[PDB]
RNA sequence: GCAAGAUCCUGGUAUGCUGGGGAGCCUGAAAAGGCUACCUAGCAAGACCCCUUCGUGGGGUCGCAUUCUUCACCCCCUCGCGCGAGGGGGUU
DNA sequence: AGCTTGGTGTATACCAGGATCTTGC
DNA sequence: TACACCAAGCT
């Protein structure tokens, strides 16, 4: 059903959104908006307000039960080596709880002579010091954990603080004794400082490390007088950590042998390929050309650079003396960066360190080692090649030499060069061998070797392949969908241009950082407004504000010439002036004085001055250096140093610093990603062209197109003083990626240009050919985004979860209640009974026939039966016996002798039930951990369809009229809800409106609308769609500062949400015609039931099979 | 060659929560309640694998990611000689 | 008595390195 | 952070 027309992919990238088009073109203009969609995502986060991916938080609760299984299997250890030296280990219960701190004090204070009192003593110090080590480097191991300082500087400043707190000598000072002491001292005492939360120091202030531990240990043995192989064994078995690896299928895959794994630095083989490129690269000065040396002079620089111990042989040495030349610059393509006096020759040239490294260490533990000295030295150079590609690679999961525990012990431990050069060693062998004979370089032997193309490159990684970024991979999913079905429908494109929009590889820490940095610059801006308005300013700019904010820090100062100077007496002075190559920074501003400001003349600012009279260096910086912070002013503390030690690095230059830089369209890395999954899809589809642009750009685009977001979409003014921004629609998205779909690199570079010349203030016209032939080119183009707002066609959607996978229940445990049989049962305490069978008893006392229970919450269900009793399946629970009880009337589960609240619901079932001409419907809420408790959660399992047992706490906390209605058998399941689904309420919108909800929908009429959540048995939550909750944040926030910068819609707006429409799912549902829209990857409505989510109405929606 | 970021990954730590305890203090002082700490076990529910002592309990891995679950169709990587496990896409 | 709305609890926070990029000279 | 959950107010 593919019919291939001339058609455009427009992608705006954002950091929460994306918009996707796709632009059926006839003569280089638009002819027809194919689709438009904002798609709304998460960016990949699990925690909204720690940042924290999804991913992460699956990586964390993954090794938090691998550090559990560990330690429980070392504890294990510990308890079978303690029973095997008939050591009792601390008890479960019935101990006193400073029974092994006063062990390890007794211990470390006195010998004990009774042999069944130390040894059970010694049992339970030992226990509880495997129990509480403290913390070491993982990449230690036992050894260099023991040659660390015992004890260690941190705990010897918390012992002198301990004395210097209670005027107390223990002696020695270990931890135990010393949190004995203060548990029998000052009883309640805490040992170390909680998170969080009246006031009370702790006992210990720093964390506590494993040497602390371990100098403990050992007093200890040396006061009760220990054999030091029992020392060494108890040692190895508290500190059992294991060793941090790299796994294997994490390493990057050759280029040339897929199959071989990535190579390292300390691989011999890297050194000499080092060694024979940097040969290889080097140009002598020949025939007067460059021509590359010759084939005696690089076996004798290979040869001289092969054998080295140190870094001797450096740049300045090679030419003169091994390549055999009379001049140092008959050499060029070194590749280091460039500078007087051959200040690239200065540095030293590369040679195999990982030898002079291991060399070295020979010579320092030779009599320690002389079975591996002599086969390093005697055996193949192959085989100690892979000896060191086994003893570097070794810190990796997925020990081939199999010698003892001790002979290998003196080199496990040793740090070779570590890193992942991007060929395999297989690789870089037989490339090796096509360099060092025939002479020729990587370019040649790679196609030699391997058979590869001249315009061979490493392959681009597919559209399928995941890039590990959440925010990356959510963007690419999204793009690969629509890609995906745009290619169905219409055939691929003819080109494809993206734009990213900032907000990438930063964490989103600079998030926070932008938002609390414009929180400055918005309000230490409106001091010097102010302040100037008062003194009588009428046109204002923002140059007045940059100098007064200059005298403002810098005390109106000429620092150089003296005099003292006034608001007239400023002088704006660019340090570095355009002509050579910089920019209209405020860090390139200095208030100056007249006679400090014309002077520099050009030249390099505090380098002429320095040489001449009056004026002298060295002082100012100085005193810039030691700059106190002002706590209200525009700069905050993170960009303080930074300001300060950029103002340093350009006032000191002694050169010139070019140059007139502009972007060159490849900054980032989900823009690198993207360009090169989107260029793998054009390679295998046909797509001619394939463009990654930046900005800042649409938006210029639609600017000298004259396209605005408020003439398209008929929205009302926010802001008093001009309109809306484009991001309070979420629509304004897809209409940027539809500009996107009309540029090419070369208007985008005149855009550019435009932009740096208005900002640099104008206005200007752009000027090019090729902008007026694209200007007269897409004239059409805003009456077509008119023609396509006015119709509803740019949708905007959020991608559905449907997995039943994440958080199952909530993280804190909650003691049970307990309930007797025969007392007075009200509804809460029938609803909150843990166990399903008892549960189900109680609803046959309740209601023989019912399968639910219906109850109030307040309601006196059951009076005090003192003869009541519970036949249950195994036994009988008589009228006094008590009843397990979950501790608050909501959703809750069993988890490991305790209850735990239902985390967020997974879905929300929809139950309609009554006379079609008015249905009442209902909200059947289910979680993760009814799905859990159901046995649900197994492979081959509808979760959306499947029957939840009525002891499920979806079932429980239902609506009343919901459990009646199913007890009836009128109430079916017509269609499920999940946070994210659109509801489309139609032209004729929210009739049955109340409240603020009512005065939000006479300025904005929304018709669709967002499931957010479920926020109890008779409510969804709403928010809509087209409408930015970050605008709607930065608006309140405006109005709680700023004044009257809002009118009455910014007004109605900021106080809508972020709550927005708590609404009663009654009061939903009975609008007619309202329907849930599960859209396809182009925006448009899936209504046709095949294997994907259908739109459906839930008037209209008949019952399941 | 080189200063560094981001993304995870691996190894740990200290709290916290619940169950079992209790050193000190407070109520009860007949009695067992509370608080401050500390000791100990567990810290997703669970699923698969292996014992042989066909049971009785014990060891290993996976388990909050890839946002259209499962089902069905199409493509791709590894192993199979179809198909077991991972990815992807599905137009209204 | 049922719908609007206001407030509030929720596991939490660190360390040392290693592998994929990205950079920016 | 935002969602689920707890009451008070408004009519
Ligand atoms: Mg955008």
């Amino acid at each position: 059903g593919t019919v291939p027309v001339t058609w455009r992919l427009g992608v705006d990238v954002g950091e929460r959104s994306i918009g996707l088009a796709a632009v059926s073109y006839e003569e280089d203009k638009p002819k027809e908006i194919l689709a438009a969609v904002s798609w709304i995502h998460d960016g990949g986060v699990g925690d909204e307000r720690s940042g924290a991916s999804r991913l992460a938080l699956r990586g964390m609760a993954r090794r938090a039960r691998r550090l559990r299984r560990f330690r429980r299997a070392r504890l294990r250890d510990l308890d079978m080596l303690l029973s095997e030296l008939g050591w009792t280990p601390l008890p479960d219960k019935n101990v006193s709880p400073v029974d092994a701190w006063l062990a390890r004090k007794r211990l470390a204070e006195e010998y004990v002579v009774d042999e069944t009192e130390r040894r059970r003593l010694l049992g339970y110090a030992v226990s509880h010091m495997a129990r509480h080590r403290g913390w070491r480097n993982p990449w230690t191991t036992i050894k260099d954990l023991k040659n660390l300082p015992q004890p260690s500087d941190s705990w010897e400043r918390t012992r002198e603080s301990l004395e210097a707190r209670y005027s107390v000598s223990l002696e020695p000072g270990t931890v135990g004794q010393w949190a004995g002491y203060l548990l029998q001292r000052a009883p309640g005492i805490r040992l170390n400082p909680t998170q969080q939360s009246l006031s009370n120091a702790t006992a210990f202030e720093t964390r506590l490390r494993q040497e602390d531990v371990l100098w403990e240990l050992r007093c200890i043995a040396d006061v009760q007088g220990l054999p030091e192989d029992v020392v060494s064994n108890v040692i190895d078995a508290v500190f059992c950590q294991k060793r941090p690896s790299v796994p294997a299928e994490r390493i990057g895959r050759d280029p040339l042998d897929p199959s071989q794994l990535r190579a390292s630095r300390a691989c011999l083989e890297f050194q000499e390929y080092r060694i024979v490129a940097a040969v290889a690269n080097l140009r002598i000065r020949d025939g007067s050309g460059s021509r590359p040396l010759s084939l005696e002079e690089r076996n004798a620089v290979i040869e001289a650079l092969l054998a080295q111990t140190e870094r001797s042989l450096t740049w300045s040495d090679i030419a003169l003396e091994i390549l055999k030349l009379p001049n140092e610059s008959d050499l060029t393509s070194v590749p280091e960066e460039d500078g007087p006096s051959s200040l690239a020759y200065s540095q030293f040239a590369p040679f195999d360190e990982t030898s002079a490294r291991i060399a070295e260490f020979i010579a320092k533990n030779r009599r320690k080692i002389p079975t591996f000295a002599q086969w390093w030295q005697e055996q193949d150079r192959t085989s100690r090649s892979d000896l060191v590609a086994a003893l570097a690679d070794n810190s990796i999961a997925g020990l081939l030499v199999h010698l003892p525990d001790a002979e290998l012990e003196a080199l496990e431990g040793l740090a070779l060069p570590s890193g992942r050069v991007a060929y395999s060693r297989l690789t870089l062998s037989g490339l090796t061998r096509v360099m060092r004979d025939d002479g020729v370089d990587v370019h040649n032997a790679r196609k030699t070797c391997f058979g590869v193309d001249d315009n061979w490159r490493p392959p681009l990684p597919a559209l399928h392949e995941a890039t590990g970024h959440p925010v990356v991979d959510r963007n690419l999913a999204i793009l690969r969908k629509f890609l995906s079905s745009a290619t169905m429908r219409w055939g691929p494109p003819q080109s494809i241009v993206v734009e990213l929009a900032r907000g990438a590889s930063e964490s989103r820490e600079r998030q926070a950082e932008e938002e609390a940095a414009r929180r400055a610059h918005r309000k230490a801006n409106d001091r010097i407004r102010a302040e100037l308005r008062a003194s009588g300013l009428s046109d204002p700019s923002p140059a007045d504000l940059v100098r007064a904010r200059l005298l403002e820090l810098y005390d109106c100062h000429c620092m150089y010439c003296g005099a003292p100077i006034s608001w007239e007496n400023s002088e704006l002075d660019h340090i570095v002036p355009r002509t050579d190559g910089g920019s209209n920074r405020h860090e390139n501003l200095a208030i100056t004085c007249g006679a400090c400001n014309k002077e520099k003349g050009r030249r390099p600012f505090a380098s002429w001055a320095e040489t001449s009279n009056r004026v002298q260096l060295r002082d100012v910086i100085d005193r810039v250096q030691k700059l106190k912070y002002s706590g209200n002013m525009y700069w905050t503390r993170d960009e303080f140093s930074r300001y300060k030690k950029s103002v340093v690095a350009r006032l000191k230059r002694r050169t010139s610093d070019p140059e007139v830089i502009q972007s060159i369209e490849s900054t980032g890395y989900a823009a690198v990603a993207l360009r090169d999954r989107l260029l793998s899809y054009g390679e295998k589809n046909g797509v001619a062209q394939v463009a990654v642009f930046r900005g800042g750009v649409t938006a210029e685009a639609r600017r000298w197109l004259d396209i605005s977001i408020e003439r398209l979409f008929s929205r009302v003014a926010i802001f008093a003083q001009s309109t809306s921004t484009k991001r309070l629609d979420r629509r304004h998205h897809a209409v940027d990626a539809v500009v996107l779909t009309t540029l090419t690199p070369g208007v985008a570079k005149t855009l550019a240009d435009a932009r740096s010349r208005r900002v640099s203030a104008s206005t200007e016209e752009p000027q090019s050919p090729a902008y007026r032939q694209w200007k007269e080119s897409c004239s059409g183009l805003g009456d077509l985004l008119i023609s396509t707002a006015a119709r509803d066609s740019i949708a905007v959607a959020a991608p559905l979860r449907l997995r039943p996978t994440g958080a199952l229940h909530e993280e804190t445990l909650r003691a049970f209640s307990e309930h007797t049989v025969g007392a007075a049962w009200k509804g809460a305490e029938l609803r909150r009974i843990v166990e399903p069978e008892v549960y189900a008893a109680f609803l046959a006392l309740t209601d023989p026939g019912g399968r639910f229970l219906k109850v109030s919450p307040s309601e006196d269900v059951l009076p005090a039966d003192e003869n009541r009793h519970i036949v249950l399946s195994d036994r009988v629970l008589g009228p006094r016996d008590r009843v397990k009880l979950f501790p608050d009337d909501r959703g809750s589960i069993r988890v490991r002798g305790g209850a735990a609240y239902i985390a967020s619901f997974h879905h929300a079932r929809v139950f309609r039930w009554g006379s079609s001409h008015s249905p009442s419907f209902a909200l059947l809420r289910v979680s993760l951990a009814d799905l859990a408790v159901a046995g649900l959660l197994r492979d081959g399992v509808d979760v959306f369809t499947a029957e939840l047992p009525p002891w499920t706490p979806a079932w429980r906390y239902a609506s009343i009229a919901l459990v009646k209605a199913v007890e009836s058998g009128d109430a079916k399941q017509v269609g499920w809800l999940v946070p994210g689904d659109e509801l489309d309420f139609g032209p004729e919108g929210v009739t049955t409106a109340a409240g603020d909800l009512s005065m939000f929908l006479k300025y904005f009429p929304e018709r669709h609308w967002v499931v957010t959540g479920f926020e109890d048995d008779k409510r969804i939550n709403l928010k809509p769609a087209f409408l930015s909750a970050e605008q709607a944040e930065v608006l309140r926030t405006e109005r709680s500062d700023r004044p009257d910068t809002l009118t009455e819609a910014g007004e109605i707006l900021a106080q809508f949400f972020p709550r927005c429409w708590r609404a009663t799912v009654a009061k939903v549902l009975c609008h007619p015609g309202l329907t849930v829209i599960r859209r396809t990857a182009l925006g448009q409505p899936r209504w046709r039931r095949g294997h994907l989510p259908y739109s459906w109405r839930p008037w209209s929606a008949d019952p399941w099979s």
